[PDB]
């Protein structure tokens, strides 16, 4: 049988086999083009590199990401990367391999239909699936209830579950993501003398992000102590070399989350978002959700996230419970790690979406069968 | 022999066996759907809840009531609390063992017609019986005459009985219950904010009402001194937090018992109701029905309504004879009681409704054997 | 001259002039008091209606009796029933007019004085008399020999009269009369699932009781034919709708007459009591009184009273002679008739209680003048 | 004289004088603040916009409700609309003029207290009164019986009345309203692909659902003819360009009124509360009420909310009487016209609240006086 398990996300694609531990295949997905003239003769290069390639030859050839905030753009684009981590990666026949895939919530319903048709027309797959990511998040803990906030690149969104029932009226979505996080950092670099404006220069500035920034717990009084000392600052060295320094900058990108007005959206904060979605389900079950807060998503891996995020629900929430937000320590892999168990169930083997029903039915079958 | 005793009421379930001193099972008769959509999978859960279960995942499912007012509404949800409280919790076999049932006054003929048919098909009781709810009430105190005045969750009523004989034409019977009594305290406490209006929020509501409300001794002057000082209110905390106050509501729910017109009802009170009875029987055998008044059932558990019930009552009797209601400490579980004491006495070993005249006879032979 | 008739009665009013043929103003004796809150203005809405004007608003009000088992209860609504009987509907001036009233045997003797009190000083009427119900029935019918069953909605009486002497010692009264048949019927009803708790909805019930109740020749073989087949079921339509269905109970309140145990007197039925007055009077007049049985009364206007009647009576009488229930076609509006024949005799004319008497005499003049 | 009316209601405010035919002043009721920056000099810009004015620059600065749900929330708000509609607007000295003001049913206690003493001490009004909104909605019909059923922006709710008398116990009160209306068209727009989430992007959401949205008569087949042609389909032009299409989700968002499911509601839609009303007043006046059911209130202007609500009574009722859904042509301005009538009549001249009333008695005059 040997399912397949593929994560497309936004900006990194994991993929891998059913059953097993971690994924065997991750790569950014981005597709570049040349730039230049292009002299000399036998050589013999290629019009187009898709995924690793694209990261070493970044110099010449120019950066262009297909799906953005969850909803894909670039269709011809797409199926350039599906061929990339099903015959040059994973070195597989998708003939006789069932496939997975994540959606994330509150999406067009054509992202879906189209997403079907590819599959099961230009690979041939013998079946497939469609499942909500932070669904998947809560296989991987192995636990039945609890608020699932994953972030992400694209997009964060946030959903409650109690016993294995869901709360659709609950979810809540929010653009904000680590993409928009990135470019605050570039625009505050320009206040101290650098310059990052070309596409291939957002590898950079998003690498210092990933290494330098954390999240303060306090704001006011932390910004006090960066204007008398220097005890704050790191040096980042560029690859040409020309070191760097980097000052308050390294705790005040990560602070857009909780205050999201830096950029002029006039919506609030992670930490209210999850409150509001808490209030909103019933009475008596309001209880569990707040002592099983769950942590998914790469953008939630800074340094004090979790401590940040206990200090301001306490604030809201009455006194005499207990709040405790249970964020594990490998949260990036969380997904996928939930996709592999459900594909290995005995009873999940009823679900698939056979080729026989896509021909009956057509590409309306996923809305009537997925979610 | 080991007969069985189960008292269905409206609300709450008593069962045990015969010759004990308490019920060993005592659960809501309540049976719950799922309302969601069910999200994930592994989990085989249920599709119905009945019992103690659908207290404690009540908010997610909706809670359901078959009995209302003594009838039986709902006969496809009966035979679902019947089987849980005979192979679930009883963990019994009903082949071998006799049941004893309870009816209330003044009910429709076809409601003990359908409860004789599903005991001796579905079950297969070797016999059976059924028995007024207020009969068995002088049993447990061990008296012969007196007027019992029986208020549940349903219905309450009142019967007359002088030394071993019952006088059915005055019996009354009046609709105003407890249930009534929580709908009434439901829509007083949205005129300080609180809105409950979710059948799962309706148990918050009843807890309540059985913890804080109370019976004032005189209604006038009690709305003055509440009116003026704080010193009449108390503090309840919802399952969440969010604790609230209660003010002069503490002791205007229970006041609907003797002035029912605050709902739109025009018959008169339980004080004047009972007075009622006494008159309508012969002039001699009233001096002992005054001073043998018993009271039974939950309804008439709070704080005062002992010494209530007294000052009204001789206001309306002759000031030469003595009024003193005879009120129990223990008075929820006297009808469960006054049933095992019935069930052991060797002289009615010979009124039981066996299987040999129900398939002779038919359903109809209950109104010629009970009562 | 012109002298007026008027019918108290109780539950209906018979009002009319002296000389005509049937009364010229029937309505029921009620009052009625606005039950709600009352909000809007600019209405004018009267504080209390009397007689036709309370049934067709009787939703929102409450319909109270004055008169009662044939006694007079509420003396300020009585004169509220007077005033309207005599400027409302008859449109007349009683300062000229002299007044004819009726009063059932064997009642309180302040009932009389207070009577005449109102008529005399707060009408100002020039003369007035009282005579009894059951002697006028028989001016109707053109006799002077016979005994008199009236039965109405108070109380049912007997007297024997022959050759226009009375016998006072052989009057019997019994309090079973149609207010008590309505009453059983409401009870009985609950039986099949149907509630009729309000004052405003003892007036379906009687409706009910004067279109489909009949008395049935023998009770013990018609049980039997409506046990087994249901060609005994006639429908009635409520207000709002939701036809309901009769079965044996349509045979079943009548019988309350012949069988006055069902409600728990002891007294005997209609038709033993008036064999114990005929056996009460002298041997040789006896043989009269048997063929000259007359009915009066509309609750003796059930379909069947007269066959029935007339079998028991003969069980019990000698064979030898002849019994022969005479019972009249109109027997509703009998004794206005009678009323009226009587006030127009040129012989009648000196019987009169005039206003010089009453003023010398006082209220004690009644006795010594009206029987 | 010249009384004042006043309307408050949520999300418009209603303005005129007593005895014309239209109110003469209509905005929304909304404060808005800046949000962005605010460069450049001698512009003498103010700080906070109310009314109209805040609609047109809402481009910059964020909108605010005050009152929600019935219940005022900020009140520093309030009094800024107060001041807007007498002196900007109305352009008259509240010093010597009586003021009409409107409120919701069951409502907490301190929400009228408040309201009177802003208006007895900060406007110094000489006289005030405060009446119940659906009562006020009979007055403009000339009606004196009938059913309102008052749908709005914040919440509806029922009320029965016959013959000037008003049923308390029969009031049914519903969160669903006009607001919950288009946040559910603002979530399932996201589907074609389709943001909007600022909450100045909220009244684009709500111009497009009063132009463009409709009640279908029957739902299930309905979804059948717009799933395969595509007659039922709409254009609507933002105001930046960029024209959006508008399929099924054209009559998807008003059903939510009749099936409360599809925001996770337990409660019964509106054709269903307004039936348990109607059940539970008096038998015998159910049927007046049946034939005068009134419509009012702007939510109750979609095209063919008429025909359905008959359709689905009818449905529950016998079929012998006649049920007629009495929609008038303007049901929008409804409730001021019947304010304007009462605050006419030479009766109600003795029912306003005086100051010196308010100076002896205090705030708590209101709940002893209105209702
Ligand atoms: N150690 C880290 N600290 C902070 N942010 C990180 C870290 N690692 C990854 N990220 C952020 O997480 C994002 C990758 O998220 P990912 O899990 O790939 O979501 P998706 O699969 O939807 O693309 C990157 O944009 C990066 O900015
Ligand atoms: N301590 C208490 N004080 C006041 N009311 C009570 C108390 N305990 C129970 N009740 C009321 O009594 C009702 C239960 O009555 P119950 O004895 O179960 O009658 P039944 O057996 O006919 O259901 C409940 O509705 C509850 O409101
Ligand atoms: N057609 C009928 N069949 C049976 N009973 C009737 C009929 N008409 C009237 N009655 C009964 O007769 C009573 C009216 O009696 P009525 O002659 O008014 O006596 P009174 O004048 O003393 O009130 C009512 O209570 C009603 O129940
Ligand atoms: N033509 C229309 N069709 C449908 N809905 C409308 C229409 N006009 C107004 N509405 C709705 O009615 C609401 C306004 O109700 P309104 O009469 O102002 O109540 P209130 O005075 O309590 O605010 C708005 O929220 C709007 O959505
Ligand atoms: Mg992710
Ligand atoms: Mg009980
Ligand atoms: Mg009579
Ligand atoms: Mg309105």
């Amino acid at each position: 049988t040997t399912a397949l398990v593929c994560d497309n996300g936004s900006g990194l694609v994991k993929a891998g086999f059913a059953g097993d531990d971690a994924p065997r295949a991750v790569f950014p997905s981005i597709v570049g083009r040349p730039r230049h003239q292009g002299v000399m003769v036998g050589m013999g290069q290629k019009d187009s590199y898709v995924g690793d390639e694209a990261q070493s030859k970044r110099g010449i050839l120019t950066l262009k990401y297909p799906i953005e905030h969850g909803i894909i753009t670039n269709w011809d684009d797409m199926e350039k990367i599906w061929h990339h981590t099903f015959y040059n990666e994973l070195r597989v026949a998708p003939e006789e391999h069932p496939t997975l895939l994540t959606e994330a919530p509150l999406n067009p319903k054509a992202n879906r239909e189209k997403m079907t048709q590819i599959m099961f027309e230009t690979f041939n797959v013998p079946a497939m699936y469609v499942a909500i990511q932070a669904v998947l998040s809560l296989y991987a803990s192995g636990r039945t209830t609890g608020i699932v906030l994953d972030s992400g690149d694209g997009v964060t969104h946030n959903v409650p579950i109690y016993e294995g029932y869901a709360l659709p009226h609950a979810i809540m979505r929010l653009d904000l993501a680590g993409r928009d996080l990135t470019d605050y950092l570039m625009k505050i670099l320009t206040e101290r003398g650098y310059s990052f404006v070309t596409t291939a220069e957002r590898e950079i500035v998003r690498d210092i992000k990933e290494k330098l920034c954390y999240v303060a717990l306090d704001f006011e009084n932390e910004m006090a102590t960066a204007a008398s000392s220097s005890s704050l600052e790191k040096s980042y060295e560029l690859p040409d070399g020309q070191v760097i320094t980097i000052g308050n900058e390294r705790f005040r990108c990560p602070e857009t989350l909780f205050q999201p007005s830096f950029i002029g959206m006039e919506s609030a904060g992670i930490h209210e978002t999850t409150y509001n979605s808490i209030m909103k389900c019933d009475i008596d079950i309001r209880k569990d959700l707040y002592a099983n807060n769950v942590l998914s998503g790469g953008t939630t891996l800074y340094p004090g996230i979790a401590d940040r995020m206990q200090k301001e629900i306490t604030a809201l929430a009455p006194s005499t419970m207990k709040i405790k937000i249970i964020a594990p320590p490998e949260r990036k892999y969380s997904v996928w790690i939930g996709g592999s168990i459900l594909a290995s169930l005995s009873t999940f083997q009823q679900m698939w979406i056979s080729k026989q029903e896509y021909d009956e039915a057509g590409p309306s079958i996923v809305h009537r069968k997925c979610f």
